[PDB]
This record gives structure tokens, C-alpha cells and sequence, in this order.
């Protein structure tokens, strides 16, 4: 490669990978796993709204707080289901889901919340039909930590510094995908993204 | 090719291409984008003949005015859509759009209105069944403005005048569109044209 | 020649307009400078309306 | 693969960054000492453009491109309408601009407007001017923020080579015709 | 040679010989001969 002065006189740059060790240590430590699923953010974002945004009208919740679906304490899995049901006036009962899957240090959540016709319910309740709506369609987010491969010298109490960091790093992403004001568009419809001059 | 009387003498005829400039400007001009779309015409039309022209029942609009579906102010777009929401007694209600493409010099503006089938919805209410009707159909008018290709020394303060000259070719293709007696069939269900003799 | 042209079949109506222009630069070349010339449209304008 | 360099890391960053490309050309400087001279020096004889500032001809908002081109035409008393062309070619790290003003025969133009008598000249040749950047070749450490620092580095580069270029007593012959330079004494 | 825009239609531009009478007077002409030299200003 490129050369440099050394002590010894003109000497080449060397680039080796001699003494580094990338050994990993497997993916074989249990997590905790939550008793119930707090999805207070959104349902209480919900009732502000009025569980309705134009067109798309949204069930009320059992809970704020969402109870297993096929988790069992001291029982181990790589898939969780918590599920709790919405209902509405005129509204066939739906529910809402946030399904967790653990596998090979590959931590994904995902939440599923359903909506109906605003347009078929109003129509219900004005001309005094006596039928209901079943939902009409859903919004999804999903959110993933890729947490495998740690090195071999990762004491077991700098995992917990580790959980941390991803943590933070969790929180940073979100704020980075809802960012921006909320008089202008940035989620829903999404055809492109357009940062502003100024 | 043919010849004629010149000064030097008998002299041919000439046609060249020499001195004929027809570079052209790019289409890379920023045009205004309504905030909301006025359907006045249509719709005092709409309630003049009661929301019902033969079988055809039509919904009554939200606003004669449509407001923006997802334009932004201060984001640039391609594509742009206004909407109401058109409902009636014992009509699903159902929205009606206006949509308006810009791309390339090309302007393009698009109506589409629902109607209803007035022989359902009249059953409805003569053997007071609880239900409601669906729309049946849709109808649609285009309208474009081919405006691409300006030429070089095209100053920006010429390009409003070609602007309203466009805009007023605009106006003249609707009247000849429309243009008849309105004791004569004209436009729907066409099948050819007919000129009278007198 | 500028042109309008009407289009009528299967319930659907369309009607055209296409008018030309010409290259004022070469025009007005020829008549400072006195040429006899005549120029042939550069290009056109066109606009378009359709009833479904 | 991950490996401890000793000594220097020639690694370079691929010339994959989108740049700013200006919507238009301000040709303001020239445009106004052409009205200084009143469009003529000796023999040359230059046209009157329709703007100071050329719009875009074959570039598109939101669109990328390599090459582009910004015009406007020149027109004049017994003259044929000629472009004036600015290019802008964006490759590989090197972006370059050139910039091209025909003119014409003032002997054939005033000739013909003092024999009155219809004829009309066509351009006779051109000057160009043309300036280049070398920017490629950024180094792997560098972020966006560094970058733009490189940008404005460049730049300041540009306004020093050009000022090298046009240094001189306007008493004296500097650019035009050139054979050869020559410095003076004391 | 270059091509401009005459009334005939664009026209190729010429330059002739023609029309141009360069023939030469000869040096015959006796010239006045100073009688003497003026050297005042040195």
C-alpha cells in the first residue's frame, strides 16, 4: 500500500487482520416477556378522536391493557399473542392483536388494529337499519430489534447494558419515523418522501 | 421546384429550413394548485331537477365546494384529489371526486359523480323495506390541456398570456361540447352525430 | 389551418382543438430585413375534453 | 472481513451523492458589460438575449440527469436568432460548466443596413468559456457534514482560479488571440 | 463560404476579384529639388 516514514526508514503501510477476534456467542439467553401488552398511547389517542378519522371509524377496546392469547407463565415460546376485542354501536365485535416473536436474537412486535365503513354505519344509524358492519379493513406497525451476535467476551451483566442500548435505539427510531409537524402530511397514503428547502 | 420571375432572372423556388429555431423550454414550471374545487355549476343544476333525472337518483353533496384529499400546502405534487361524500334517505352514502394530474405540460382535470337506481331505491320506500341502496354506476368528464413545448426566448412574463390562452380554448371546447338545442338529444348514450340539413 | 375535431361514438363525445404557431423570431427577421419568405407553424397547442 | 490498519487508509467513498442543480442560469455579469459595449467589438458583433437568467431546456424538476442545458436566444437588427447555451455535465465526482456566446460579421451587418437591401447574416463564430471540478475521490471517514465543508472548499478554489485567470491591467492584452505569457520586470 | 439569407433564398457568400482595378501609374514624375538644406532646429 501507501508509504510512510518509519523509524526504520521508509516503511509500506500494512492493513492485516491479525488480532481480532469476531467469535460469537449464540443466541441462547431466555427473555422476559411481558405478563400484558399496554397500548395506552393509542387508545387514549382514540378517545380524543372519537374513534373516528374521516371515513374509518375504530371499535372501542375491552382494555387499555391487552391480556395473553397463548402465552402461559413459566411455559417457553418464540410466538406470544395478546388480543383483546373492540365493539362499537352497530359494530360485529373485532379484535385487535400484538403478536411477539422471539427467535435466534431477532425480537419483532407487531400490532394489527382493525376499522369499519363510517360511511356503511352512519348509513345504519340514519335510515334506522337494523343491521351491523364487519370490519372493512386494518393499520398495521410492525418494529424489529436484530440483537444477535454478541462477542464471546460479553459479560453477562454488559447484556443488560446492551438491552439498554437497543432500547434507546428503539426509541430514537420511532421518534424518527413520526417526526415532522403535524400540520403537513407524513405517514398514511405514502407515495414519496419530500424534505422542505426551508 | 416550380419557377418564377426573380431580379437575376428565372429563378426556382425554394424551400429550406434554414433559419427556423425549434428548440424548446423544458416543462419544469411550477403551476398553482386550487385549495378546493368549486362543482357549483353541476350541483344548482343537481338541485334543480331534484337529485333525479329518470332512473337515475343521484346523492346530495356534502359541499357544493370540495376540499383537498391529499394535497398538502407547501408539498409539491404530481397528483392531487378533492372529495365530498354525496348522501340521500335511504342511500349508502358514497363519495364523489375530482381529480386533476400534472405531468410533463399536461394538465388533466376528471369528474366522477355516483348515482343510485331510483326503481330500488323507490321500492325501498313504497313497501317500507328497512334497507338501502348501493350506487348503480358513475359518469365522467375529462378535460386536458396539452401545454408542453414553449419555445426558448418564451419570456416568463409571455407564459401567463399563453396561460389564458389556453384557459380560453378551454371555455370554447366546453361550448362546442355542449353546444345545441337541449330540445335535441346531445350527449349520453351517443351514437354518432347528426348534423340537420336546416 | 387550425383545427377542431369532434369525436362521437359508444357514448363517449370528445372534441379537439388544435391551433399552430410559428417561430416569431424567423418572422420577424424576414420582415426587418425585407425577405420575401414565408414560414411554415413550428408547432401547435392543443386542448381536449371528453364526456363519458 | 475486519481489519487493523497501520499506516495510511487510502480508502475512497464511491461518487454515488446527488447534487444541487440550480433551476436556472444567471448570466448577469457578461449580459450587463454586452449592454457596457453595446453588443459590438471591433468586428465581432454580439446579439441581445432574451433573458439574463436562461431557464432550464432539457432538465426536469425531480428528475436526474448527467447533462444539462440552459438557453436563451439572441436576436438583433439584420440578425438570425442564435442561442446562447450554458451546459452542465455532473459525472464520476466532476461536474463542469461551459458556456457558449456566438457572434457575427459587424462588416456584413452594417454593410447591409447602410445598403438597405434586404439580406440577413447568420453567426460567424463563438467564444467558450469552460470550468471544471475535480471532486471525486472523498475519503471513507467523511460524513455529509464534512462534505458540505468540501463543497464550499471547492468553490473558494473556483473564485481563486478565476481571478487568477483574469488578473491583470485591463491597460493590456490578457486572454483573447493568446500566443504565449510573459511577466514583467519590477 | 458561409451561408446567408438573401431574397432568392438562403445564399452562399462569395468574395470575387472581380470589378476591382488595381493597374498602377508609373513613377514618372519629376519632383522639386530643394536649393539648399535646411539644418536649423539641430
Amino acid at each position: 500500500g501507501q508509504l510512510y516514514m518509519g523509524q526504520q526508514g521508509p516503511v509500506q503501510s500494512s492493513r492485516t487482520t491479525f488480532g481480532v477476534n469476531p467469535d460469537r456467542q449464540a443466541n441462547a439467553r431466555p427473555v422476559y416477556l411481558a405478563p400484558a401488552a399496554p397500548m395506552e398511547n393509542t387508545y387514549t389517542y382514540l378517545g380524543s378522536i372519537q374513534f373516528a378519522a374521516g371515513r374509518h371509524i375504530f371499535g372501542e377496546p375491552a382494555s387499555n391493557v391487552l391480556p395473553p392469547q397463548n402465552i402461559v407463565p413459566g411455559v417457553p415460546t418464540k410466538h406470544g399473542e395478546y388480543v383483546t376485542t373492540n365493539t362499537g354501536d352497530r359494530l360485529m365485535a373485532s379484535s385487535t392483536t400484538v403478536t411477539r416473536d422471539v427467535s435466534n436474537g431477532r425480537t419483532k412486535v407487531s400490532i394489527d388494529i382493525p376499522y369499519y365503513d363510517r360511511n356503511a354505519v352512519e348509513t345504519l344509524k340514519a335510515s334506522a337499519i337494523p343491521g351491523a358492519v364487519a370490519p372493512v379493513g386494518s393499520f398495521k406497525v410492525n418494529v424489529e430489534v436484530l440483537g444477535g451476535g454478541v462477542l464471546t467476551g460479553t459479560d453477562a451483566n454488559a447484556q443488560f447494558a446492551l438491552d439498554e442500548l437497543l432500547s434507546n435505539m428503539l426509541m430514537d427510531a420511532a421518534r424518527i419515523a413520526q417526526d415532522g409537524p403535524k400540520n403537513t402530511a407524513r405517514l398514511v397514503a405514502a407515495s414519496h418522501g419530500v424534505m422542505p428547502q426551508a
